[PDB]
């Protein structure tokens, strides 16, 4: 009851690379992730939390580009992307903790920079102090390989790796029975009718004006004022507005979720963004988590797009 090379090999042909770019098209960062979908793959939020855009690569080469984050859990360090077209890479049967005994044997798949890496190894303990719900193993999977499947002897995925999610020096696994319950949810609905929870970019005509919208948004997620401000005309600074800011950004800690942004009309220089974000409170006292569906004019200043008005709803 070992699981052989030729199925090893088999189920490599699932696992992707992802790579999270900032807006000067550098690479931020980079690790590894699974199909669980045709258009649905699955990775560490690590890895794409701080990419403005994000590619996934297949082990034949084919990039693709990624449309959102579609799930994401924090404390579990898991997300789920959407592609903007549907994929040839073959899903993969997701199995459960419930079925593992200390001891048994795991086999860990990573795509390193698109050829695969396998990490063999050992259940150490069903269970990881600080963390709800993790697996130890019983030695680590390297940093290239994290956000790739974690196979039982029978080849069906029971973890994801996730590096770094525990105290130092300590090896945890998530559990894939909250990836399967994403993808139980999701599979209710179409390619197409699948909803973005957090927004990624692509570098297309349109970039230029999106990541103004984009920018002015992940400032108020940073609690970052001056970039905030520097995303508007001068004109529309207030004092009271800082004041404001001030206040929100000490009392809360706050999640602006993406689920759209995009160009309504645009010139040479004159345009306008529609977008639509979500306000969740992570921390502090009562607050109202709301939806904020909105479109803003923006102008070109000295050959910097910025945005001089704005109508939200």
């Amino acid at each position: 009851p070992e699981l052989g090379s030729r199925e090893i090999e088999i189920l490599g042909e699932s696992v992707v690379l992802v790579t999270a770019y900032d807006e000067n098209r550098k690479v931020v960062s980079q690790g590894s992730g699974f199909a669980v979908g045709t258009g649905l793959f699955a990775t560490n939020y690590h890895l794409v939390k701080d990419g403005v855009v994000v590619k996934i690569t297949a082990g034949d080469g084919k990039v693709y580009d990624v449309d959102g984050i579609v799930k994401y859990d924090k404390a579990k360090d898991l997300a789920l992307l959407k592609t903007t077209v549907e994929t040839g890479v073959n899903p993969l049967k997701l199995g459960t903790k419930k079925s593992l005994t200390k001891g048994s044997r795991i086999v860990a798949i990573g795509k390193a920079n698109a050829k695969n890496t396998v990490t063999k190894g050992s259940i150490k303990s069903l269970k990881v102090d600080g963390l709800t719900d993790a697996i130890e193993l019983s030695a680590s999977i390297s940093k290239e390989s994290t956000g790739g499947p974690v196979f039982d002897m029978k080849g069906n995925v029971v973890g994801i790796t996730a590096y770094g999610i525990s105290k130092q020096n300590v090896n945890a696994v998530i559990p894939a029975d909250y990836v399967a319950d994403w993808v139980k949810e999701l599979s209710k609905h179409s390619f197409g009718n699948i909803r973005i929870v957090r927004k990624t970019l692509v570098f297309d005509s349109d970039f230029e004006f999106n990541f103004v919208v984009y920018k002015i948004i992940r400032a108020l997620e940073n609690e970052d004022a001056a970039t905030y401000f520097g995303c508007m005309t001068d004109e529309l600074y207030k004092d009271e507005t800082r004041k404001n800011l001030e206040v929100l950004f000490t009392t809360y800690d706050l999640a602006y979720n993406i689920e759209s942004i995009n160009v309504v009309s645009k010139s040479e220089e004159q345009a306008k963004v529609s977008y639509v974000y979500t306000i969740n409170k992570e921390a502090g006292p009562n607050f109202k988590n709301y939806r904020i569906i909105g479109e803003c004019s923006l102008i070109k200043v000295d050959g910097t797009w910025k945005i001089n008005d704005s109508e939200e709803k």
